[PDB]
């Protein structure tokens, strides 16, 4: 047998497949498994030496991922899945874990029944120095089983060190994974491993490559049986898609995209103002925190120009010297001398993590009471128990929590106290009156948040903005959103680098803004309904977390 | 001189004159005088007698006060000023008051200038023991200066202890009274007090009476100078009236009519219910608050029923037996061993004072970061930084006060403490959909309070709803709002002993509701824009403050 040969012979002994069999209904968080120096290692060794000859990869990045592909339509690459005349190890490679052998063991150990030999479906990609691929649960079209097989060096130990594992994630609820992973499988040459495709739990990702070494592999999923194959049922694909297909989910995600209607005073405030001017102690509160030059009368003429022009503001040195100098003191001083949490389960008072993990991951001040996020009972007590943002509350929890511990170099609270106070500041009635003369609108409701996007670990994905629903009918409000980000990242490197953290809207050249972090800078974008926003996944190589304050408001013609 | 002889002659005096002008020049809190024995003994005594003999006094109570009075249009009482026959001796008094000799003098030490002599304004009223006049400043028609001769028994002192004081109020602003007075006169047989009407400033009213006294006064007015008279100017008069009679004042009052927008969540599972059913779970998390009467299939039939019969619901013993015991137990233990605050500035976390006392006096917890407004400044920091109710924030501030003082039975917060879980409650989801059960109205915003009403200083005056306006072009929000109060006055008396704390709404019979203050009640009320609503002014007789919570929803048709 030509086939079985150019396996390890271990995987066709019965004893062998049933010690696998129970491996994988043992496994956690999900069923999976894995096997050691799976095929004919001349075989493997000739497939990356083709791979390396023939093959010309290209980086692509999105919102969820950073990969070194060859699955270019064109096959500019040099693989073409319809003809590996340049590839005839791969091709034989492609041919014995499609065989009927192969997959009759695969099928049994994984309980995943009969699987299609004709729909073959391999894509293969590098990870390098900063690649990952974010997390997701594989469940597209006919696919049954999810299978990767590694290349790296065949002649050196791939390190945990090195990043580039496979990490799989625990469930709160179906389709609501847990933010962090509870199983890393760390690859070498020669070994595969594998799940059977589970809607709502399946979900796993590519923990970035932390050095620079190159992570090559061949992805590829088995697939429901095709008409005329073993196993073919008629209708069974079509069920399979269409219950995957076919709005109670976001209740699981937080925080939550909501704003709070401002005050009566507030309002007749931008009202009166804006059917020109601010007082001289109005300029005075403002001059507390923002730079003379986007006070100072041409200052704001070009400012709202820009608006008029462009629906958003990109304004550097935002914040004045004395606070841009505190603001970074404190946050450096956090960042070089104190230990950040790196696990949802040790984020404490005043922090939040960003949930779920196949939407977001980051940590936030919102001003609500803590939350940690750990069971099914702990977001639907939050949910039966709304509460509003406030943010003298939590500065005065923060102090009673760091008069106990002693207001250490290492415990101080005195970054998240200067974010509050900022974030107070945004929240001042006087701060909207001169939002409201820059952009002619007239704010009418409010969120405010601070966020932190700690390296190797946060990010969010590509996302329209939420209208408020109850505010539809009203024909002053405008339909759009007016969103703010003020930029507080003191490290360097970002461009570079390509150390990710950027700021990114585009339009549903797309791109209207692509900003890496950078410090004191505040953007102010006019979004409506089809406009897209993310921040990319922070690198580990980042030098510091990227921090930044987020506004969002809902605004009327004024 | 017929005139100057029944007056004491110490007023026709130059010396005492000037004293007198001097006295009022430097009076507090704003130009005020008084003149002890004033009259003639002889004839303010036979005035006297002549009033007992030929006046019946009616009881009026309004929101603003109850007074006995003898007024009446159809002159039923006896009284009237175009027909004194039977009161030749009050006709010399009114005589005299208004002589031109008189007026000089007045208008000399009031600095008022002219006053005129036909416009005659008196009324005769007696204050009994709970009668009052709550905080007004006089500003009416052609009113120049206010006077009040007092002629209570002759041959007895009246004491502080009885009450009746007429008393002063200093102005944070033009129009915005301090909610304190700052000063106060016992009334005396045969004194006079008086002030110049000032606009904005001239800021009084007259204590509760205490004991079982009789109060009688001569309460009267001059005014502007008519035509023909000494002093005339044309178009004076109406230029007063206009500039007195012609919304920036409402930023003074606190606490802000303002309900806060529910979230997406919470809305969501009201749609879902109205276009029936609680869970099992639903119903065990309600059972913890509320008696299963009103929880039942038939109880909650019933309800609903009244609901659609009368757009309002008076549910007695409304929290199940568990709950009223232990707020029963610590309302009564702080009322009887505890010290209620009896001024502005000495209310404490979590406690607010209602302002300002024309028109409104309270206590209360809405969940705010602390304020207490003693200065322009104070409200301007309020009004510049709004903040948004948080429970549990002010749940955790109690505790470390509580902590750090000792939590012993004299400054514990067992009741505070029990009203917020209360108020946590009925902000919780489930109670919402209970309420959207009851009511198939679908709560879309917010506000909660928790009040307490002090004898001898509390109470509200009749208002309108405040329609949230960012919401009026909305045609599925309903043009009411839905209020509800939970009573939890322990005390009893309060119908028998008329001590005020009753809730009225009434049309603008036009009364819907007249509910004096009991334990354990809830009402609601759809209101539309006319409907009005007050509670009245607590006695000092009350044996406790009014308890109770006052929750408020914007609704929509579901
Ligand atoms: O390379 C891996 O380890 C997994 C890649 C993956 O999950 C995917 O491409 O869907
Ligand atoms: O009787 C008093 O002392 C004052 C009464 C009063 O202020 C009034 O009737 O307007
Ligand atoms: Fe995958
Ligand atoms: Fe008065």
């Amino acid at each position: 047998d030509k086939i079985k040969g150019m396996f390890n012979p271990k995987i066709w002994d019965k004893t062998f497949q049933d010690g696998l069999k129970k491996e994988i209904e043992d496994s956690q968080p999900y069923n999976w498994g894995t096997i050691h120096e799976l095929v004919n290692d001349d075989l493997l060794r000739a497939v990356r030496k083709e791979i390396e000859t023939e093959i010309h990869f290209t980086k692509k990045e999105t919102d969820i991922y950073r990969v070194n592909q060859s699955g270019d339509l064109a096959n500019l690459s040099g693989l073409d899945w319809d003809d590996l005349s340049r590839l005839p190890n791969l091709f034989k490679l492609r041919q014995i874990l499609y065989s009927k052998q192969y997959r009759d063991f695969f099928g049994y150990v994984t309980k995943a029944g009969k699987l299609s030999g004709s729909k073959t479906d391999m894509s293969i990609n590098t990870y390098t120095k900063g690649c990952h691929l974010l997390t997701h649960d594989d469940v597209i079209g006919s696919r049954r089983i999810s299978f990767i097989l590694y290349l790296p060096d065949p002649d050196r130990k791939w390190k945990s060190h090195y990043g580039g594992g496979l990490r799989l994630f625990p469930s709160i609820l179906p389709n609501v994974p847990h933010s962090d992973p509870s199983a890393k499988l760390v690859p070498q040459f020669n070994q595969i491993a594998f799940f059977k495709v589970l809607p709502g739990f399946s979900f796993h990702d590519v923990e970035e490559v932390k050095v620079d070494k190159h992570r090559l592999s061949i992805q590829g999923w088995y697939h429901i049986p095709q008409v005329g194959e073993e196993g073919y049922i008629p209708g069974e694909e079509e069920a399979w898609v269409r219950n995957n297909t076919s709005n109670v989910l976001e209740d699981f995600e937080f925080p939550k995209d909501e704003r709070n209607i401002l005050s009566f005073h507030e309002v007749k405030h931008f009202e009166k103002m804006l059917k020109v001017k601010l007082s001289e102690a109005e300029f005075t509160y403002l001059s507390q925190y923002i730079s003379p030059e986007h006070l100072s009368s041409k200052g704001i003429e070009k400012l709202q120009k820009q608006f008029v022009e462009n629906s958003s503001l990109q304004i550097e040195s935002f914040l004045n010297d004395d606070k841009s100098e505190l603001l970074k003191k404190v946050i450096k001083q956090k960042e070089l001398e104190q230990e950040c949490p790196y696990h949802s389960k040790d984020v404490k008072a005043p922090w939040k993590t960003a949930i779920p993990p196949h939407k977001a991951r980051y940590l936030y001040i919102d001003g609500k009471e803590y939350r940690n996020f750990q069971t099914e009972a702990d977001i639907l007590e939050a949910l039966n128990n709304n509460d509003l943002p406030n943010f003298q509350f939590t500065k005065d929890a923060i102090k009673i929590i760091s008069d106990a511990s002693g207001n250490s170099r290492e415990n101080n609270f005195d970054a998240e106290l200067a974010l509050i106070d900022l974030a107070v500041f945004h929240k001042s009635t006087i701060f909207k009156k001169y939002l409201a003369l820059l952009t002619s609108l007239c704010p009418v409701s409010e969120q405010i948040l601070i966020r932190r996007f700690r390296p190797g670990m946060d990010f969010t994905l590509a996302t329209k903005c939420r209208f408020n629903e109850l505010l539809k009918s009203n024909p002053d409000i405008i339909d759009a959103v007016l969103e703010g980000t003020l930029c507080l990242t003191p490290s360097a490197g970002w461009e570079s680098g390509e150390l990710g953290g950027y700021e990114l809207y585009m339009m549903d050249d797309s791109v209207l803004i692509n900003d890496p972090p950078a410090w004191n800078t505040f953007n102010l974008v006019l979004r409506d309904e089809s406009v897209l926003e993310f921040v990319k996944y922070v690198s580990w190589s980042a030098k510091s977390s990227r921090w930044d304050v987020k506004m969002k408001w809902d605004v009327k013609s004024c």
